[PDB]
């Protein structure tokens, strides 16, 4: 009975601030904020293996397959406000190639949590490790933090990067720089 | 002003909700922070528009069009509590009266931090203008981008949005309002 | 509500008619995927306008023009089931009432994912939102590319094409329409 | 080569199962247009690299690297039987024989227009390459967005996919492969 | 109907003239590609607009206009017998039906593979398409840039021609023709 | 030298063989303009280096390399005889003597001026500048668009190709073509 | 003898808060700062007629001219911070035309003074139309002020446009557009 | 025409003024290319626009406006004898006469290639393109840099300046006129 | 804390020695806003590092190059007293121990609000968050325009100004000094 | 320090020889001007490398490479007294001693101001802030378009020149030398 506990917290935080959950535009706000909420925090209940599915199949080739500019969007677990961008992951195979698809779906269970930027590129580039067991694994996250614009330093020009090397993306230099050089 | 103690308390009830640990290392601080986050988010609608305008009001140079533009803004939908941002464009005719530009960018905080909807924000941002100056006429157009179209539900990622508010000259004469717009090409 | 076994079965029968080999790994599960996005894609004709709303209809703030741009939109064309997709710009003036800003997309979508032609959408869109809203007036603004028109026949690379609707004031306000599409620029 | 009447048929119940009217008057040829298209579609299927490349092999000149880049191509993912599209980077090295430009894209044509996956899709281009001539080193860089990724599913849309396949030269000389890769940025 | 071994004559003395080897190994293949060439860019003279059109000639879906732009083009000016090129911007009102966006793409080239003037060429799209679907008005925008004032002559580098021509209410109403101007822009 | 009257008769019995009225208004000093154009367009080869460098050769103000790119170029094909065009970049390290500026130009055009093959274009712009200043190295880089690739055939739009050419150091020294190609980024 | 007073105001002013005017990097400081503000006050000393000199000629045409990107650099007379930006100048003749650099040298004069933007467009137009006597003047001054960027509200995407209308620039509507719309 | 060796020897007594070597190996051959190249950009005197225009005029094929638009030029302002440059848009409507696209580049350059004056450089073009055809309008804008204010004296360097001239239409007719200068923006 | 009273004493007698009139209604409050805004910028003297970090350093999550860039920053060069802005990019490579992203920009507050060369400013920020997180290696970048170089003297208006500092791995490590580079390409 | 009542007489005489009216009201002035601008721009040669530098020399804050880019510069060339323009970028590495960031602009016009070719130009700016800082290494990249090539002679309207000089570790360190390259892109 999370979603009418939820409801609950979010009218009684709406008097608080000095609002009045009565009026028109906040009637169903406690509401939509504990639906809202359930959505962006739906990674914790997900599970790798129903998330992959069948979309795994067999390599085509050797060569790295680079999959840039997968929009995200995730919670600071620090002020509970959000931080987005998009996350670029590159991968060598070992005998096995993941439906595009899948990355993007990856992804989103990893940001749809509380999180800080630097674990959410480990945590990516350790889920592709294990469905896929690949040669190696890179995964670069870039994204602006609303706690960072919207209040406290205020500053408007700034975006993190962070990023996660497995396997032959951390070991051989070359392999590095060219999937970093595709992000260019 | 704001009960911290109590915000602090329903954030941490709210961490249990979602199904997390507010005892883990992160989260510790997380209430507080969040506490003191929604004071200052919402430190709007304690502020009085004379306090904030100061003395910064001086005598006008001219009697041309004065037009303020991409004063940044960040406010929470009152409708999913989700941030919508953007900038803010305003555009004015003075009558003896100008404003010290800075003042424009503390009336739209004023109004921004706080629950909005984006056709409200600009309405109440053109009428303090109209309030500390009355001018011949005010304009005053918010572009943003909101989070609860992005971040959930419908996921659009192109969309933007655009409202405004027209007072005096700025509502009743054609070429006036045409004039401020172009200039926000 | 769409017999997906049925589906299943046309598709299977389509690979083997294409030259392709319905038994190989790539394509094992394929029937079963186009079967499910097909199902998807023309959910559309299943929606309610009035479920699609969600009574998140509110209390006009203003009497400006609201302008939602760049709401993302993918389609097929009726004519030869290709995908064509681009951008919906949304223009309208209240009277009485504004729509919550997610809820225009989700009027798109449901006209969107449906066999179309690109002036119909323009015109579908624009009506839903002059019967959910009863708005002085509303304009649309379908800008899109083609892959029917790129992929195959005459494989033209630089097109798009721009159609669009005009109800009440968007139609009968020359100046009206002329600001809306300015903000489009 | 290709049965038409029983692509047509298929396509009739097709519109049927989803909902529509295959008596409207903006469907009424359709089944016929997909048919027609699929086959188009699919011809590389058909097609034989020594017709395609039709003798337009030339001595070459030098022994630098010849680059071909920004072949726009266009195919259909074997998943979903969706688009996928974008461009084609060709790069290599001569050993007495160059090829005439124009037959790269026809190379590129020729497996792109059949179902594929985007990794395959750079080999076989290479591998084709290599078999045409007998470079010391050819190089293929295949960028492109998919739609089975974009109007269902996940639903995003800043995303695109590079995959590659060096051969040669191209993936014994370390330096030779970034001189490519750099021709590219 | 062209005859294809008489342009092979004429094409073999032409690089003799010029002081080149038609025995060259690089040419000897050159008099037959350039015949089949110059047939392709001046098959425009041998084709039929009810042909080109087909029968995609639908009903209207409304009464707005419909802006079809960027279509490339390709053409041979007659002055020179050097290539000009750029895009076709086409806008129409129609009158009850409208036309597929793929065949504008075909009357563009019906017309431009033919040896031309910039100013014709707008003219001669824009009453094909008149002719065609008889609307309330046509607008045709023709951009391009001529090698024979790029590569030989004034060698200018940075110009660009427009040329247009305008029927209907795109001649009659100057708010119609404004507002497919401004869809250009 | 270049018979001007053979070139005038032979382009007058082209224009009727295509079927075109040679007798039109807009065509009469066709064949006597198309003359002229060739004469120039193949001047090339009645260029010497030796003139074209005329006197403008002098001492080096130091060792490092001198990078002059962007210089624009126009050639013709030997395939097909349709313009091909883009932009040539020179690289050199001198060895006690550099070349005036606009010469880098003038040898460009002494070798574009002729029915070419980008691959040799690249090598004999490059052979030229090694003969006259006989430096440490040269570095050509060559990057052009292929009208009989758009305009004709496969009719790709957004392709280009890069060829080059490295003599001396620029073959030599990795690190001094490596920074010479990233000068051009 | 401003300079010097200059000089030992700069060097108390280093003190107050809470530098050390002995410091090798402030030694040539507070003379440094003296020669500053004697170059960016200027404007005040300066005469139109001087300013402008012979370098007023025969009009040619009939139509408007348009000078645009004019780049400015003014202090606020608010804050005593930078300020600056661009300024475009449009004017219709009447028997006179004016050397193009003339019309820099006007918008220095008016722009090295303390200013606020709405006062400097004026004068910049009336000083044009006083030299040339036109049939029209028109200027549009838009500029950033770091009084607003590097202090107090701090915002960091904005830029305000201020203009003056003479003559027909005020009174012709289409006269007006057409030079606003060589601005865009 | 001009006394090259009159100029040679002013030239090479301008170099020992301003406190060079006329010896040095650099300035050797100086004093004759810099008569040569004021031959050149003073040409423009010397020539006739009869010539210009070669009888390059054909008969309209519409009433439509045609506009010729980044023509760029190069000049010596009068004042200072340092160069300005930038681009001419041109446009104008027949009346029976079009002229050579490449001939409006020979009659820019004709008037360039002088001592000028932003100012009259336009409406020597647009007078120069009323006598050579007798268009209803004429309409000529040039967007220029000046190096007389770059490189000395204010050394603004983001300024540009616009002149321009309309004549017949162009100056009658305001919507001519707006939709001339719309086409440049 | 700072003397407000003489600060605002100096500035009313630098208004009289300028030449200007601190009685007028425009200066009038001058005097007292310049106090209180140099206090604002110096009071970066007036910092501790550890209450600017408060309590936000958290445990490593990896052991991955962290990078925040693009953190806009405002200071003072102690040599003209004139403003010179920017951005700072910070990057660095954790041992146990990351910093709360927004105290990046809080440390470049405290360092930048003084009186300072662009080199100095580099070193401090980089030392400081040594300091604060000892981490493996710590590299910043800082850019920024000097206004005393554009609003005076030189008045160049082009020009920016890099200046780094590299601690830890960032120094001895190449490959990770050219990583962290690249990232802010 | 330059005869001016020479140059005017000069310039004068040259006016009368290209065919111009001295009397002409544009021109009276014109040889007093032309004499004051070419003493500015040859002031370069008048000026001392110590006075340019005037003591603003500084002790080193830390131990990386400082790169001021951007620094717009305009010169003569020697060769045919025609303007040339465009960036210097200029890099070094401390070895004691930093430079005021003013006084390189000081130093790139101390040596631009002079009748020049690009070339000498970066040697020459490089030594000279080489003697002024004895760093461990200085590096120079000057960027330039010649209008003795665009509006002269080839006229080619794309090309721009790079020349550069490496002294000490810019020249030895392969990795320092890239790294300050890396910065100028
Ligand atoms: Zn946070
Ligand atoms: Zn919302
Ligand atoms: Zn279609
Ligand atoms: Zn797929
Ligand atoms: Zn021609
Ligand atoms: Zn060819
Ligand atoms: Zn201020
Ligand atoms: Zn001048
Ligand atoms: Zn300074
Ligand atoms: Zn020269």
């Amino acid at each position: 009975v999370d979603l009418e506990r939820l409801q609950a917290l979010a009218a009684e935080w709406l008097q608080v601030i000095g609002e009045d959950p009565g009026r028109e535009g906040l009637l169903k706000t406690p509401e939509r904020v504990a639906k809202a909420w359930a959505f962006l925090t739906r990674g914790y209940r997900q599970r790798l293996e129903e998330v992959v599915g069948g979309a795994v199949f067999p390599a085509e080739g050797s060569e790295m397959v680079v999959v840039k500019g997968v929009e995200f969007y995730s919670m600071c677990e620090h002020h509970l406000l959000p931080f987005f961008g998009k996350v670029h992951i590159g991968y060598i195979p070992d005998g096995k190639i993941l439906g595009l698809s899948k990355f993007a779906r990856i992804v989103d269970m990893f940001a749809r949590r509380l999180q800080v930027q630097e674990r959410l590129a480990v945590q990516i580039a350790e889920a592709i490790q294990e469905v896929l067991e690949p040669q190696g694994v890179g995964v670069v996250v870039e994204g602006v933090h609303l706690c960072m614009m919207m209040r406290g330093v205020e500053k408007q020009h700034s975006r993190t990067v962070t990023s996660a090397m497995l396997g032959v993306f951390r070991e051989n230099q070359k392999t590095r720089e060219e999937f970093l050089s595709h992000l260019r």
